[PDB]
């Protein structure tokens, strides 16, 4: 079921460390970052 809450399973790139932190941020999703 879509929505606005999802997950993320980013590699900790940089841009996505800063785009996806700012998504947290703007809408409470949740993000997790591994050091892959």
């Amino acid at each position: 079921g879509s929505g606005q809450v999802r997950t993320i399973w980013v590699g900790g790139t940089p841009e996505e460390l800063k785009k996806l932190k700012e998504e947290a941020k703007k809408a409470n999703i949740r993000v997790t970052f591994w050091g892959d």
